[PDB]
DNA sequence: GCCACCGCTGGC
DNA sequence: GCCAGCGGTGGC
């Protein structure tokens, strides 16, 4: 994909950490869904926006 | 130029 | 129809 190399540790992760800013924003963690980004541990190390890592 | 949103839509 | 999560952008 555009933002996924599909081959790094972050790309292979299936579980959200539940503690980063992005996770806390999620409805599944009680957040408002205002940021709308993947867990920081799941941000592709090669392809993601530098500030998402 | 950056970042905290928010519009949008492919995939289900 | 919902929703994960990407791309664009207003306001700084
Ligand atoms: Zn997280
Ligand atoms: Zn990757």
């Amino acid at each position: 994909s555009a933002r996924m190399c599909g081959e790094c540790e972050a790309c292979r992760r299936t579980e959200d950490c539940g503690h980063c800013d992005f996770c806390r924003d999620m409805k599944k963690f009680g957040g408002p869904n205002k940021i709308r980004q993947k867990c920081r541990l799941r941000q592709c190390q090669l392809r993601a926006r530098e500030s998402y890592k």
